[PDB]
RNA sequence: AGACGAGCUACCUAAGAACAGCUAAAAGAGCACACCCGUCUAUGUAGCAAAAUAGUGGGAAGAUUUAUAGGUAGAGGCGA
RNA sequence: ACUCGGCAAAUCUUACCCCGCCUGUUUACCAAAAACAUCACCUCUAGCAUCACCAGUAUUAGAGGCACCGCCGCUCCACGAGGGUUCAGCUGUCUCUUACUUUUAACCAGUGAAAUUGACCUGCCCGUGAAGAGGCGGGCAUAACACAG
RNA sequence: CUAGAGUCCAUAUCAACAAUAGGGCGACCUCGAUGGAUCAGGACAUCCCGAUGGUGCAGCCGCUAUUAAAGGUUCGUUUAACGAUUAAAGUCCUACGUGAUCUGAGUUCAGACCGGAGUAAUCCAGGUCGGUUUCUAUCUACUUAAAUUCCUCCCUGUACGAAAGGACAAGAGAAAUAAGGCCUACUUCACAAAGCGCCUUCCCCCGUAAAUGAUUCUCAACUUAGUAUACCCACCCCACCCAAGAACAGGGUUUAUAUAUAUAUAUAUAUAUAUAUAUAUAUAU
């Protein structure tokens, strides 16, 4: 297939509105009433999508790494993954499944130990523990809070959860998630880096749904996700869409998808005789459905940081 | 404290009436008149009107709409 | 590309998220919804005649909570003048307004209101002042007079 | 002020501890109705254009200073960030400058939900959805000639520079904006109006640089440099027409545990009752 993805003329797709800048401002102010920091990140991109603006700005507190969405990620190289964070500077890495509440029960005992091996300073007399949840948008921060309440507090959903970026607009109030020990969680908006270090990282972030797909163009990551499937040699889309065989031509794949689902759109094409309205297969609809199917997990586990892991 | 009010409206009782056409199927079904309602915009703001007009909208065989007579009265009635 | 917003107008498009099962109902006159009712499910009380319950009798009746179905607190169809986003098209929304028609409009003839009104022979600049001056101080301007903005 | 940076070196620029000047918490008036659009007036403490000193100014770029407010100071995404540009995308005052010109939010309201507090009713400088002020103008005030900038070319690949590089001044072409007009074509359209179309657009700026020269560019006597015109102007009218016009005016008209198969047995325990010497026994759950 294609040895490498063409990145000529493409820039990173940043998304830093004011709703997260004001939210990021609150974290510096609200740092006084927190004990531990938990960073929730997607397991599909354990290394690339992390926001550097969470270390030198917040800092000063124990840091816990929680890797969500294990079902959508391939954990064959799991041991090599944690070895990388250990070299990178992270000691506590936990994989979790928020939609199923897997491995969530081990968060609380480790969080208590991390706070114990620390200095609460003015919060020494507080029996209550306050934990702040951080990460990029759409990684399951709100789902993590609800999962902890269901497992420990045995209560209902307390934070709104959606499949769209920017569900949690601002820093919510403290929400109890457990009784033994008595401890709350702070729901915070997802914060992206104002400047993405590499174009490939931006596409990876767009692949997992952390950023809006429309501002990047549904076609560019349809090919990119098709490119990654070919690299992994999974070919889960071949039998899902009833395609004849694995292909690399992005336009032809979307043509089959539009044919398969009977989606057609009429567009204006600039000809030498003027503008002509013709009906064509609905490529944006095909791209959106193809992207949604991968996100739902019907195309198998993926790992977007395999190349950076090997070197 | 003592009288007067359910001819508006909330609800109930008695016995009445209305719902073209098309698709469908024996549907608190769909499109869509009559009819009921009042989402949005504009006009109006001592106005036609102490809540209206134009366009655009929801419902429109049902927990539908509606005429007549009767009942529940203020420390109360009635209230999806 | 206007804009808080594709509001309006043109055109007669697709997809996604949040919330509410759907359906229906309400603040007559600033809220039609995520609010309420709602089938379904759960809790409590009652062993019984002659105006309600009821001319009924535990598979019944009354008082409530939740809001169908399904799974072991969570998903799923369908639907919504509900709140956000998007594809294509569409257009004076805009770049950037222009032209024409009708009504108001102005003049002529008739009829003829309302708020308002301490008295007025009712100018500008700077300063002053119960601290924001047509009316006070120092300068300047200054025949009278109606109509349309 | 001259410690200290700037290889040396206070004063090309930066700057310590200090000092001297200037700028816009109180309850004094009113408790008898903020953002953007449009239009902008003004200050200079000048973002761009201009003139002139210094430079760690070779030339191009730069830094700093003096003078100058006539002219100009973009379009987009989200709710300041960066996207592309520009000679530049200035700091402010003007009751948010301006809501009897208009229009998002907030100060908040009648409905509701989530998180939190409260026995409750009900609340929250947490988040979210929805959500009505109107006006006929009386008075004051007002309601029709001088242009700027960018780019390209020539000078010139010249001066300067070892090269890398790369200008001034004068002149020419083209473009944009702004002001004032127009309909021959294009276009919206048709006896016409209009732009997307076309035409015209003209003065200086005084910071300093220097001669001579006394008690040396001179708050000494003195010399030099940069130290306006155009437009408008005469005075039948009934009626009709008009490129003139609101009217008027204007122009045109040639229970727990163990065992046996939920039951049974055993032990231990607790509850209750009785009897006997707090203790012991019996019965049952
Ligand atoms: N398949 C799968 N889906 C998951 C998992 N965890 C979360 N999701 C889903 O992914 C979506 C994103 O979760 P969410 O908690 O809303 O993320 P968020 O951090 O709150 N996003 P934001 O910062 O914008 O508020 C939700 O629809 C959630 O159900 C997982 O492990 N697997
Ligand atoms: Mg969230
Ligand atoms: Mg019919
Ligand atoms: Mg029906
Ligand atoms: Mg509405
Ligand atoms: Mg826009
Ligand atoms: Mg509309
Ligand atoms: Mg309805
Ligand atoms: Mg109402
Ligand atoms: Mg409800
Ligand atoms: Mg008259
Ligand atoms: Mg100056
Ligand atoms: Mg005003
Ligand atoms: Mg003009």
């Amino acid at each position: 297939w294609r040895e490498n993805f063409p990145l000529c003329g493409r820039d990173v797709a940043r998304w830093f509105p004011g709703h997260m800048a004001k939210g990021l401002k609150k974290m510096q102010s609200s740092l006084k009433l927190v004990d531990c920091i938990i960073e929730v990140h997607d397991a599909r991109i354990p290394l690339s999508g992390r926001n550097p603006l969470f270390q030198e700005t917040l800092g000063l507190k124990p840091h816990l790494l929680v890797l969500n969405k294990m079902d959508l990620a391939d954990l064959t190289e799991q041991q090599k993954i944690m070895q990388h964070l250990e070299g990178e500077g992270l000691k506590n890495v936990i994989f979790t499944n928020c939609v199923k509440d897997e491995n969530v029960k081990q968060i609380i005992p480790m969080v208590t130990e991390l706070i114990g091996r620390s200095h609460r300073y003015h919060r020494k007399e507080n029996l209550e523990y306050c934990i702040m949840v951080i990460g990029v948008p759409n990684v399951g921060k709100s789902s993590l809070i609800n999962s902890l309440r269901r497992q420990h507090l045995r209560k209902g959903k307390a934070t709104r959860v959606g499949g769209e970026p920017g569900i949690t607009r601002a820093v919510m109030s403290k929400i109890q998630v457990s009784e033994r020990p008595l401890m709350f969680l702070l729901d915070t908006p997802g914060v992206l880096a104002p400047r993405i270090e590499s174009v490939e990282t931006g596409l990876k972030l767009a692949l997992c749904g952390t950023v809006l797909d429309h501002l990047v163009g549904e076609e560019t990551m349809a090919d990119y996700l098709l490119y990654t499937l070919n690299k992994h040699q999974r070919f889960g889309y071949v039998q899902h869409y009833g395609l004849g065989s694995a292909c690399d031509n992005v336009e032809r794949v979307l043509k089959s998808v539009a044919v398969k689902l009977g989606k057609t759109q009429k567009v204006k094409v600039l000809t030498g005789t003027g503008n002509v309205n013709i009906i064509q297969p609905n490529y944006p609809a095909a791209a959106r459905d193809f992207l949604q199917t991968f996100r739902r997990g019907l195309l198998g586990s993926v790992m977007l940081d395999l190349d950076v892991l090997r070197g």
